[PDB]
């Protein structure tokens, strides 16, 4: 069977990169060998009689077909930047990828066995939503996810709505998985005002910063180190759905706020108030967020 091959394609090419890359969070050399062991599971449950879920459109073996050959894309990417500036940016964007379809994998296939069909999403209007539009699937190719959301909240075609899919599309696999609408969901709650929140926060917002790592925000950061009240707010790719807000503080020192069960708007508000997150990048345009 075609699957069975496809998994074992998938693992010796995660074995070579392992290989060729021979630090911190994300790192290849972490996430390689764990989604290698991972996918290894997923053989072997494969091989059950039952276990598969849900057939069809969306279900355990689309899922695979679309995860796999987006998982042989991203180490093609990787073994063609490797050693046998530009490349340091282009291995970390990479590394949060594949920190990305590790998550994703985990979450949807944990120990190898599919739960894509009882999975739940961690706020509740976003869970009726997507087993009300979308069942028992796990995944949907974008053009008909968007679709689906419109029944609710509509996005304008065109650019705002590619930085959406940019926005949604943690793995870069042109499809979405519930885990990343979950991921979603949880990022720009409240959902009555989701596409709003998400407007605000990670379009037109100069303190977003996506796809980039700790190190890299630290990075950044220091350079507003003399600027008091400077702030960046990312989502954190090693904790998939929590925001990570790097801050510079009275003293000069770069300190991380993590967002609990109150939405960005709030925490971000509520900092500004108290005069912590004043000066998104560093910048003097801090955006109202009434
Ligand atoms: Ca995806």
């Amino acid at each position: 069977w075609e699957e069975a091959r496809a998994l074992g394609r998938a693992v010796r090419m995660l074995q070579r990169l392992e290989e060729q890359c021979v630090v911190s969070p994300p790192s290849l050399r972490d996430l390689l060998p764990r989604t290698a062991q991972l996918l290894r599971e997923v053989a072997h449950s494969r091989r059950a009689a039952g276990g598969g879920g849900p057939g069809g459109p969306g279900g355990s073996g689309d899922f695979l077909l679309i995860y796999l050959a987006n998982l042989e894309a991203k180490s093609r990417q990787v073994a063609a930047l490797l050693p046998p500036s530009r490349l340091r940016r282009q291995l970390a964007k990479l590394a949060i990828i594949f920190s990305h379809m590790h998550a994703e994998l985990h979450a949807l296939f944990p120990g190898g066995k599919y739960c894509g069909h009882m999975y739940q999403l961690t706020k509740a209007p976003a869970h009726t939503f997507w087993r009300e539009s979308c069942g028992a699937r796990c995944v949907l190719p974008w053009a008909e996810f968007e679709s689906l959301l419109g029944t609710c909240h509509p996005v304008e075609p065109g650019c705002t709505a590619l930085a959406l899919r940019t926005t949604i599309d943690l793995t870069c696999s042109g499809h979405v998985s519930i885990f990343e609408f979950d991921v979603f969901t949880r990022l720009f709650q409240p959902w009555p005002t989701l596409l709003k929140n998400w407007q605000l926060l990670a379009v037109n917002h100069p303190g977003y910063m996506a796809f980039l790592t700790y190190d890299e925000v630290q990075e950044r950061l220091q350079a507003c180190r003399d600027k008091p009240g400077s702030y960046i707010f990312r989502p954190s790719c090693t904790r998939l759905g929590q925001w990570a807000i790097g801050y510079v503080s009275s003293d000069g020192s770069i300190l991380q706020t993590i967002p609990a069960n109150k939405p960005l708007s709030q925490v971000l508000l509520e900092g500004q108030k108290d005069g912590f997150y004043l000066y998104p990048d560093g910048k003097t345009h801090n955006p109202d967020l009434t």
